[PDB]
């Protein structure tokens, strides 16, 4: 991805948003009971902790575009993923606005608590004003869709979340790039059925884990990805995507039967205008973070990329032997033989992709079921029933996170949530976690859930 220009909002005529004021994250009543080294991300320019220039840290994610136009390696990839999709019989037809907004059994309703984007947030119009689940009215949406039309700027602001000290010093906060309600509705209308099938089918046909529930999906993963695993990390995947990938996405949507109208939506994703604060700017390449189908399209795109890398890098590689699931940038794969990911990573840099070994690793080593990471989590066979895999959220992460809160009344649920994650790590870990919690009179007053109750519940899902 690459910014093409920047200009003042007076010139472009775009409305401006309020800068978020303070972080909403406070010290929790466990702030110093547990250890970690994370604080609220830098949320503005004058943050006393900044060792560098903010705005140029913000936008350095956009490392250029290396290629605008699919070569043969990419076209063949796209087509193989497209042919693979064929068997899911994706409904290529437009979804009703009602469903688009209000959801069906496999597409969640538009989230009423998120911002409505441009120009809604600048005018103080909230989704709640336009959308009511109790009536499923779409007449108001039609009205605003007429009023402001389509293909609007992405309203961009800083994500209020926890970051390492390293990222706070180095100004590496993350951006939220929210598409306008108008464009979310329209994208969902054009691709809602695709979203539905993808939610209903996490696995190796879609090649997508979006919407999976790791509680159960983890047990399928060994079966779905047999033979020899592989996995790595990308640095700033989203922003490093050059247009070529949007082009390749188009080939895939064409080949599975989409109309040209629906396909033209993609250019409005590959080429976006954003409004960060007082300026508006043009990005060409890069998946916006907050675009309706971000997750899926990123996941689809990654399906294209892994295949392209494979067949550009190795000869006689048979793509039907591949298995992968992708959740945005995050991929878990297998193949019947080992795969030299160092060479993949090199091929990757040619395309503008930065690939590093799995889990901050020193080296492109072995990934097996024991060290493998997916959606932050590791894989641990249940001791009694080894066919059941537990998703292991590192405790390090659970510790970091319990030390802060955005709502001071939520301690109870905040701890319970963390417990629902921590127990997958084993009885002895869990006890260690709960005992630290219970190490402080406030801990002791909480209803903390029982290890063997959590486990009996977990079994009852299989
Ligand atoms: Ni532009």
């Amino acid at each position: 991805g690459e910014i093409q220009w920047v200009k003042p909002n007076k010139e472009t005529g775009r409305l401006s948003i309020n800068g978020p004021t303070r972080t909403k994250l406070e010290p929790s009543v466990f702030h110093d009971v547990f250890e970690g080294n994370k604080e609220p991300a830098v949320l503005h320019s004058k943050d006393p902790r900044l060792e560098v220039d903010f705005e140029q840290a913000l936008f350095s994610k956009y490392v250029g575009n290396t290629l605008y136009e699919p070569d043969e390696y990419i076209k063949e990839a796209a087509l193989h993923y497209a042919n693979q999709l064929k068997q899911l019989e994706i409904n290529t037809s437009q979804m009703s606005m009602e469903e688009a907004c209000y959801g069906t059994e496999n597409l969640e309703a538009i989230d009423l608590h998120t911002s409505a984007g441009y120009p809604y947030s600048a005018l103080g119009i909230k989704k709640r004003d336009i959308l009511d689940p109790t009536t499923r009215d779409v007449s108001k949406m039609k009205f605003y869709m007429d009023k402001y039309g389509l293909d609007l700027p992405y309203s961009t602001y800083v994500k209020d979340e926890l970051r390492s000290i390293d990222k706070i010093k180095k100004g590496k906060s993350r951006l939220i790039e929210a598409s306008s309600l108008n464009d979310s509705v329209y994208l969902r209308m054009a691709f809602g059925h695709l979203y539905e099938t993808f939610h209903a089918n996490p696995g190796t046909i879609t090649g997508s884990a979006v919407g999976c529930n790791p509680d159960t999906f983890w047990s399928k993963l060994p079966i779905l990805l047999p033979g020899s695993l592989f996995a790595f990390d990308y640095s700033g995947y989203d922003a490093s995507l050059s247009p070529v990938w949007f082009r390749a996405l188009e080939l895939v949507l064409r080949e599975i039967g989409y109309s040209e109208g629906a396909i033209s939506l993609i250019e409005g994703i590959n080429h976006t205008h954003h409004v960060y604060r007082n300026k508006t700017y043009c990005v060409l390449g890069g998946m916006p973070s907050g675009c309706s189908g971000t997750s899926i399209f990123n996941s689809m795109i990654n399906n294209i990329i892994i295949r392209a890398l494979l067949i550009k890098t190795f000869k006689g590689i048979d793509l039907d032997e591949l298995n992968m699931v992708a959740y945005g940038d995050d991929v878990l794969a297998s193949y019947p033989f080992p795969i030299d990911c160092l060479e993949l990573a090199k091929t990757g840099k040619e395309y503008g992709l930065t690939m590093t070994p799995a889990d901050k690793s020193p080296c492109f080593n072995e990934v097996n079921w024991d060290n493998a990471t997916f959606l932050k989590r590791g894989f641990l066979p249940d001791e009694q029933f080894p066919f059941l895999i537990h998703p292991t959220m590192p405790m390090r992460e659970i510790h970091e996170s319990i030390r802060w809160t955005k709502d001071a009344r939520n301690t109870q649920d905040h701890v319970r949530s963390l417990c629902l994650l921590a127990w997958h790590n084993g009885k002895q870990e869990y006890e260690k976690f709960v005992s630290t919690i219970r190490s402080v009179p406030v801990g002791r007053a909480l209803a903390i859930p029982n290890y063997e109750n959590l486990r009996r519940n977990w079994l009852e899902l299989f």
